[PDB]
């Protein structure tokens, strides 16, 4: 879940 927002950075 981190990683699946994380992406947008
Ligand atoms: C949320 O965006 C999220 C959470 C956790 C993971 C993830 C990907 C890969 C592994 C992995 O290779 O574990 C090996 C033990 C674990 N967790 N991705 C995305
Ligand atoms: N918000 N995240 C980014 O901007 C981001 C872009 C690219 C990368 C990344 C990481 C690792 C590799 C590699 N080849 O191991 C390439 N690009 N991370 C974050």
């Amino acid at each position: 879940l981190a990683a699946a927002l994380a992406q947008a950075l």
